[PDB]
C-alpha cells in the first residue's frame, strides 16, 4: 500500500535524519526502523558521511511513508528515503552502520526486508558487528 512521493534535498544533518523540502514545505525526515546500539554510539561520523555522500550525490530524493504513524514525538517525519531507487535505510544497516530499530507506531513494512540486510553485515562482522 505504500508509494514514493518526491522530496528535495536541504540539508544532510546526519545518520538517519535529512531536511528536504516536501509538497513545498521544509521538513526534517527521521530514518524508519534504524538506530545505533547502545553504548556502541561510533560510527556516528561514518554514518554522517555515508547518508551525506547517498542523498547529495542523488539527482532524484523520494520519500514513503508507512502505514503507521507519520511523525514522531519530536515532530520529525518517518520514512524510508530513497536516492535514485536505493533505500538510504537499507543501506545504513547492509554497511553495519545502524542496526534494525524496535517497530514504532505499526511503521513495519520493510521491518524483514531490513533484518535480512542486517544478517548479512552481521554475517561479514561489519562495524557493529565486529566484536561479536
Amino acid at each position: 500500500k505504500l508509494h514514493k512521493e518526491p522530496a528535495t534535498l536541504i540539508k544532510a544533518i546526519d545518520g538517519d535524519t535529512v531536511k528536504l523540502m516536501y509538497k513545498g514545505q521544509p521538513m526534517t525526515f527521521r530514518l524508519l526502523l534504524v538506530d545505533t546500539p547502545e553504548f556502541n554510539e561510533k560510527y556516528g561520523p561514518e554514518a554522517s558521511a555515508f547518508t551525506k555522500k547517498m542523498v547529495e550525490n542523488a539527482k532524484k530524493i523520494e520519500v514513503e511513508f508507512d502505514k503507521g504513524q507519520r511523525t514522531d514525538k519530536y515532530g520529525r517525519g518517518l520514512a524510508y528515503i530513497y536516492a535514485d531507487g536505493k533505500m538510504v535505510n537499507e543501506a545504513l544497516v547492509r554497511q553495519g552502520l545502524r542496526k534494525v530499530a524496535y517497530v514504532y507506531k505499526g511503521n513495519n513494512t520493510h521491518e524483514q526486508l531490513l533484518r535480512k540486510a542486517e544478517a548479512q553485515a552481521k554475517k561479514e562482522k561489519l562495524n557493529i558487528w565486529s566484536e561479536d
